[PDB]
């Protein structure tokens, strides 16, 4: 190792130049390093950033956009004018002038500022970070984001289509136990995937799982009842978490959270270097902050009100769900993230 001075170390020197831009981020974006809305919105710009690639296009001869490439910051201006961007404005606006202070590539910053978010929610991944790729990018084709109206047929089409099966699929849908809906339904912006997205654990699976019972919004743009009120579901986690080439391994992480983490960071290794080159990039995981002190339950829980008898089954070939315990008190409803 080496040092970056003040007792921080690293493996490879050049990653030294991260530490500046971790303290910056961490106190001016993250609000002191919370995992809260912008932690979530930097992790779901690494998949934003990433998802314009296409394996069909490059066979077709035809450009189909260059993956983990910062193209969702530099070109903001078209990015988010694509109907599955909606509102990404406010973050890409936001987030710009972090890696332009720093003078490190959009591409490095989005996969880093995700990196960083994540591992502030307690129970979170350390991602692998992989420092090197270019400043120069090119626009992402228009029509590469996966819409929470889409079937779980055309969502795993467009996911084996930059190299994910439908397992990894579900492996980085871990991502929405962090998470929440501001324009599908603006009227209950803030309103999470599950019961804590402030941590990262089990209960998006398990809650997505169960019966719906209740809109929280209109029922509009993909939405579909949750659960519990305060809790928006989508479409999409609907179809995915039900449908036979997924729903075992959905099932599968209900009761291991240890085994959600390593899957997410598993996946999100192979996300951050879609369109790059491994060799040409430098490791610098070790910048990445550790999570909070704070025991996640490895396995999740109903929530209150709830009993085993609301949980959709969809597995068939694996096999039944173990008797989860029932949170303690009275149905409340799940706060936003504002
Ligand atoms: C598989 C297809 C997917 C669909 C249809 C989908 C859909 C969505 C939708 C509709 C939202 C709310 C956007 C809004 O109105 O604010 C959202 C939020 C989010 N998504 Fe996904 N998603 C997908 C996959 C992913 C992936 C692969 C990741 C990252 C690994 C991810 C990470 C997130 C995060 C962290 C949020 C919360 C952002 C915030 O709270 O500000 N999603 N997702
Ligand atoms: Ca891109
Ligand atoms: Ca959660
Ligand atoms: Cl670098
Ligand atoms: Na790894």
């Amino acid at each position: 190792m080496v040092s970056c001075g003040g007792g921080r170390s690293v493996k490879n020197a050049a990653c030294c130049a991260w530490f500046p831009v971790l303290d910056d981020i961490q106190a001016n974006l993250f609000n002191g390093g919370k995992c809260e809305e912008e932690a979530h919105e930097a992790v779901r710009l690494t998949f934003h950033d990433a998802v314009g690639f296409s394996l069909a296009a490059q066979k077709a001869g035809k450009f189909g956009g260059g993956g983990a490439d910062g193209s969702i910051l530099a070109f903001s201006d078209i990015e988010t004018a694509f109907i599955p961007n909606f509102g990404l404005e406010f973050t890409t606006e936001g987030f710009i002038p972090f890696a332009l202070a720093h003078g490190v590539s959009f591409g490095d910053f989005v996969q880093f500022a995700g990196a960083v978010g994540a591992a502030n929610c307690a129970g979170g991944p350390r991602l692998q970070f992989l420092a090197g790729r270019s400043n120069i990018s090119q626009p992402s084709p228009d029509g590469l984001v996966p819409d929470p109206t889409d079937s779980a047929d055309k969502i795993l089409a467009r996911m084996a289509d930059i190299g994910f099966s439908p397992t990894e699929v579900v492996h980085l849908l871990a991502s929405h136990s962090i998470a929440a809906q501001y324009e599908v339904d603006t009227d209950v912006a803030g309103s999470p995937f599950d019961s804590t997205p402030s941590v990262f654990d089990t209960q998006f699976f398990v809650e997505s799982l169960l019966h719906g019972t209740q809109f929280t919004g209109s029922g509009q743009g993909g939405e579909v009842m949750s659960p519990i009120p305060g809790e928006f579901r989508l479409q999409s986690d609907f179809a995915l978490s039900r449908d036979p080439r997924t729903a075992c391994e959905w099932q599968a992480l209900v009761n291991n959270q240890q085994a959600m983490v390593n899957n997410f960071e598993a996946v999100m290794s192979r996300l951050a270097v879609i369109g790059q080159i491994p060799s040409e990039l430098v490791d610098c995981s070790d910048v990445i902050p550790t999570p909070p002190l704070a025991k996640v339950a490895q396995v999740g829980s109903l929530p209150p009100g709830k009993s085993m008898a609301d949980v959709q089954v969809a597995c068939t070939n694996g096999m039944p769900f173990p008797s989860l315990p029932t949170s303690p008190g009275p149905v409340q409803t799940v706060a936003p993230v504002l």
